[PDB]
RNA sequence: GGGGUAUCGCCAAGCGGUAAGGCACCGGAUUCUGAUUCCGGAGGUCGAGGUUCGAAUCCUCGUACCCCAGCCA
């Protein structure tokens, strides 16, 4: 529950209203985010839990900032997310003929003229947050005049900026918004839908209660910068021959520390190529933490757990991985691979090595088991030896033994370096049975496996705030760690993520492993204090 | 000017009855993942009043922060 469940309730029981129709209107002007997936939730769950419905709506009343690409992939995210939406998919365009025949009730019933005023001159005659605003010339108009010239617009005999259909209101209101706000403007470009059919285009708060009207949404649900805008919504419909009036109720938005939500910025990242697409997995789209391998239900369980009100919040990353975590740690099953590897040699073994039998998921055997090849000549990850160091050290040391993963405690006993002293290989000795700890890969029948090592996208934690928020980003976001991992990995497809055990969740795809070099992403890392 | 919001570190409940819940942090128990799991702790109701037996909830004066001056949504 949370305020606009509460609300909904009181209607039902008030009985004025006997079901709920939410819906979900996102603009195709970019891809879908984490902050879409807030309102996904919050809509189209209501609508589930309410037994009712909740449409898909691409508000699409401006053909110069959307593209078909964007309608495309908002469609796939919100089903990949859980999400039905009812009936068809619905589009402002589709209601651009009775929004005109609206316009022209409003006309006709003296509350709408087309004026003349250039756009700079609109601005200058608008007030000010403090100072009322004042009357444009051409306000008073008779109906045929305005009928005639807003037919002259749609007709496309006036250039774009040249005259644009203003709503009669008042132009000293407190509310901004009702100062006579713009409902049509001259824009001579092709909609991805409509063609080049349409020479004007409606505004936001003209379409969105209209769109929502004649839907029939009950309850119209947004972020709260619409406060504002809710007393042109109740205008426009108080003033049009239209029999439901449905009712917006604002919600906070999602803010997420070390990271950008706003399209225009995420836009920018693509559109300047500092990230590889929307879908790159440091990008807090949809498809973005889908690549990078966040689950749906993940998201959900998210969306939930950070609730619904009316107070600006910005959520810390640790939030959305303690998810993708509580998810992945339950169903992924534990794999080996060494990110940075350092070849061990137990010159005390003999053969061509062997296999091992290794668990799927230490905390549920009914996972199965399986067989993984050991040798004299396997792998280890750097930081897990160490020549000297601390009593709290539980890895190797150039002295003591440790538990190789789910094989031998080897016991070091020598090292060797290179001319800038770094070292090449450690010798050690293999308890003859023994079947801290430590997770290793045999260089014999050891993938080479790509690794993507993921961090935060930006450097500080508000780079919406910056004056540049590019000049704020991370260099090390994306760590591209060539590995080696098990030859059971061979058998991987993009979908699956399994736990490359002490390090983090891997899964493949990233748009990257083929069939010879597999990368692969990483999710989250584990808790490591 | 107008619209909103103020509960630990971050979110967010109890809506007159006396500080949930999640995440973060800090300790202890197990674990061949320093993970998991498991107990234990720290911290909070903007300020100043009023009403009340009692207020986080109602009333008021402050103050702080957010939104609004696109022919964007
Ligand atoms: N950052 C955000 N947090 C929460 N909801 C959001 C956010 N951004 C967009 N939305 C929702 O998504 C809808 C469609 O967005 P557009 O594509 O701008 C909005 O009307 C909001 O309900």
């Amino acid at each position: 529950t949370n305020f606009i469940r509460q609300i909904i309730d009181e209607d039902l029981a008030s009985g004025k209203h006997t079901t709920v129709h939410t819906r979900f209107p996102p603009e195709p002007n970019g891809y879908l985010h984490i902050g879409h997936a807030k309102s996904i939730c919050l809509n189209f769950g209501i609508a589930q839990d309410y037994k009712g419905q909740c449409n898909l709506r691409f508000d699409d009343t401006n053909p110069v900032k959307e593209d078909i690409e964007y309608v495309e992939s908002i469609k796939n995210d919100v089903e990949w997310l859980g999400f039905h939406w009812s009936g068809n998919v619905r589009y402002s365009s589709d209601y651009f003929d009775q929004l005109h025949a609206y316009a022209i009730e409003l006309i006709n019933k003296g509350l709408a003229y087309v004026d003349e005023l250039t756009p700079e001159q609109i601005r200058e005659y608008r007030g000010t947050l403090t100072q009322p605003g004042k009357n444009s010339p051409y306000r008073d108009r008779s109906v045929e005049e305005n009928l005639a010239l807003f037919e002259k617009m749609r007709a496309g005999g006036f250039e774009e900026g040249k005259a644009c259909l203003r709503a009669k209101i008042d132009m000293a209101s407190p509310f901004i918004v009702m100062r006579d706000p713009v409902l049509y403007r001259i824009k001579f470009a092709e909609h991805h839908q409509t063609g080049n059919k349409w020479c004007i285009y409606p505004m936001y708060d003209f379409t969105h209660c209209i769109s929502d009207a004649l839907e029939g949404i009950t309850h119209s649900l947004c972020t709260l910068e619409f406060q504002d805008n809710r007393r042109l919504y109740d205008w426009v419909l108080d003033n049009i021959t239209i029999p439901v009036h449905p009712r917006q109720y604002e919600f906070s938005r999602l803010n997420l520390e070390y990271t950008v939500m706003s399209k225009r910025k995420l836009n920018l990242l693509v559109t300047d190529k500092h990230v590889e697409g929307w879908d790159d997995p440091r990008m807090p789209t949809i498809s973005g933490l889908r690549r990078r391998g966040y689950t749906a239900a993940s998201i959900r369980e998210f969306c939930k757990r950070i609730g619904v009100t009316k107070q600006d919040n910005t959520i810390e990353m640790a939030s959305l991985e303690s998810c993708i975590r509580e998810d992945l740690n339950e169903n992924a099953p534990r794999a080996m691979a060494v990110i940075d590897p350092v070849k061990l040699v137990i010159e005390n073994y003999q053969g061509e090595g062997e296999m091992v039998t290794m668990p799927n998921h230490p905390n549920k055997p009914e996972m199965g088991s399986r067989q993984v090849p050991f040798s004299g000549e396997i792998w280890i990850d750097r930081a897990d030896f160490r020549e000297e160091a601390n009593k709290q050290y539980k890895r190797l040391v150039l002295g003591k033994e440790v538990r190789l993963r789910n094989a031998y405690v080897i016991k070091a006993e020598r090292v060797e370096k290179d001319a800038e002293g770094n070292i090449t290989t450690i010798f050690c000795t293999y308890d003859a049975d023994t079947l801290g700890v430590i997770h290793w890969v045999s260089a014999a029948h050891a993938l080479p496996v790509e690794i993507r090592l993921y961090d935060r996208l930006f450097s500080v934690p508000n780079p919406g705030a910056a004056d540049d928020f590019l000049s704020v980003i991370n260099p090390e976001s994306l760590v591209i760690k060539q590995g080696f991992a098990e030859p059971s990995l061979k058998d991987a497809v993009a979908g699956k993520a399994f736990q490359f055990e002490r390090e983090g969740y891997f899964c493949l795809d990233s748009r990257h492993s083929t069939a010879e070099k597999p990368v692969f992403n990483r999710t989250v890392g584990l808790r490591d204090t």
